[PDB]
């Protein structure tokens, strides 16, 4: 069968296991077990399954050239997907929290979960811990039995932690790193100087891009039993190079997309955030330009916000971006050629999930 | 050494291996170590340590009975002090959501974490999470050659799980579950009907007793691979049953101990909780007491608060107090005799676990 119907197919089976399981062994009632499947729905689906759909067709690509029963490449498709809802859901946590942290008002066009009438925050910042827990649950279930379940579920923690750690840069990228201090209210910076290259980098590398390129690929990879297939030092530059350049693409979409394209409002620009745009622009503005960013970046009035995308769109950042680009062109297809000395068929499925970024 | 000094030298040690990690694995600068290892301080120390050295305490019990070498010994006590922090770090976890979620003001005297004015909601949140990532870190590093590994993995999943579906039965239980809806903002219940013995039951075995009980007594005879030991059915009923007298003493503590003892000031009536006070008034009140009770719960307005507090003192809610707790008594002395089929030491050390709830 196709592989998103079998994608599609597993979530029903995982939520009725999931809601089943509440009622067998948690004491759950009829009406909670309907609202935590409103949630679980709202929450998880609607997106693209980009993430989930790594895992399988990463492990598509293995069974492609590998000799299995058919029984064997039944299981194996059918962990590709848990492992891939696994991810889902992870997302669909980290996406709950973060809109509750950063009071967002749109997700994909439809109100963040917690402005549900009959949500509200007190029960939003808990129903994001149940789709976590969730994810742990699923691989405790159906990978029971399995050889790679200790490697996964470590992988899993590291990449899980990673990501918090990148949002506490995420969220602190605006503030000056020796005024932080849990006793004093936390002003924006004024001299812009942690807006470089490299603390970029570090914001993208952990907030976004273990869990969006380097967790699918690699759980790719286990649920095919086939990390020997591979450098696992060449999958993490691979990741973490796509990776960044598909939050650049976010950046850049939160300032310049038109809300009913982006499913939501951009605000970037108002909450002081150190994007691709604002690091690039003060890499090549004059003393003059570097003022007027000053003097309007991160408020919330629209007139401070027109200025900065004033500036923006007058610095020519096409540019820099068309530089960008091409450089990592260069080093993903190198990294690419690098993965087929060990394996053609990873880095091919690579290849795959480069165009999918590149073209999206 | 002493038991608690041990318990406390391992925090020092736990919280240097989590930072040192934070520095050569995911590129954390000194500003923000620093913040964790505040917010770390602030949230996880300052308690009584009770859950975590109960690890330690059901360790202890078995070394005594036990032939080992010394060095032996001394792993198993680290491990019961590194599982105790990790429940100790979970709990920390839940307090600084619930703080979040409830709107707390205060905690054990000081403001909750998200109060703080260099913290707010927006770092809170993730603080959090990353508390919870810890005691995984904790878990893995510390346990990784050890035969309890995936076990002690598993049961603190399903603790950690059943704890939020206890938040969940917990922030929804004034609410008519037939009317549970995310589209349609909640009323609070005017019939009460679901104020019963066995709903308020549900919400404490689930919201606190698995943590608080449950989880350091298997701990501790995960580490002590002790498990053999017990007859885990017992264990089961057994710390169900200590946990919700506990809990039962949270809930007339929040209405009638003054703040200055309690750590905060008590809103349980204002908030609707289903607590022991509300379910056993109803379970005596007549109809005039009954009418009384809804025209008045629920509301933050003092003068119906004070109402409220009337109704209770004046229906004599230390005989039903006395007669429970007679009653809790007879049955946790019968699981303990029954422990002690296959177990005199952990029967005896959970005859300890209640001696200090007891007599708290
Ligand atoms: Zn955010
Ligand atoms: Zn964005
Ligand atoms: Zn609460
Ligand atoms: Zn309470």
């Amino acid at each position: 069968m196709a592989s998103m119907e079998r994608f599609l197919s597993v979530y029903d089976e995982v939520q009725a296991f999931l809601l089943d399981q509440l009622q067998s062994k948690y004491e759950i009632d009829p009406n909670r077990a309907r609202y935590l499947r409103i949630m679980m729905d709202t929450t998880c689906l609607g997106g693209k399954y980009f993430r989930g759909m790594t895992v399988v067709n990463v492990a598509e690509g293995f069974l492609a050239v590998t000799q299995h029963d058919e029984a064997t490449k039944e299981r194996i498709l059918h962990d590709a997907c848990v492992g891939g809802w696994m991810i889902e859901f992870l997302q669909a946590h980290y996406l709950v929290e973060d809109d509750i942290m950063d009071g967002s008002v749109m997700r994909r066009g439809k109100p963040c979960w917690y402005r549900f009438p009959g949500v509200t925050t007190q029960c939003a910042i808990n129903d994001g811990i149940i789709l976590k827990s969730w994810t742990q649950i699923m691989a405790w279930h159906y990978f029971a039995d399995r050889p790679f379940l200790k490697d996964l579920l470590c992988l899993f923690q590291k990449v899980d932690y990673a990501t918090a750690v990148g949002q506490m840069y995420d969220v602190t990228s605006m503030c000056d790193s020796n005024k932080l201090d849990p006793e004093v209210a936390q002003p924006m910076t004024t001299d812009f100087a942690e807006f470089t290259p490299a603390i970029y980098k570090r914001i993208v590398k952990y907030k976004t891009t273990f869990y969006t390129y380097l967790l699918p690929l690699v759980m790719g990879l286990l649920v095919s039993e086939a990390a020997a297939s591979v450098e696992m030092n060449l999958v993490e530059r691979v990741a973490h190079l796509i990776g960044e350049y598909f939050q650049v693409q976010d950046d850049v979409m939160d300032c310049f997309t038109p809300p009913e394209q982006l499913g939501k409002v951009g605000t970037d620009i108002e909450d002081a955030k150190c994007s691709w745009l604002a690091v690039t622009f003060l890499g090549k503005a004059n003393a003059a330009q570097v003022a007027e960013f000053k003097a309007n970046y991160g408020e919330k009035d629209p007139a401070k916000v027109a200025v900065v995308k004033r500036l923006y769109s007058k610095a020519n950042l096409q540019a820099d971006f068309a530089a960008y680009e091409a450089e990592v062109v260069r080093e993903v297809e190198s990294l690419i050629e690098q993965l087929k000395v060990k394996s053609p068929t990873f880095a091919e499925s690579v290849a795959v999930v480069w165009e999918k970024t590149h073209k999206r």
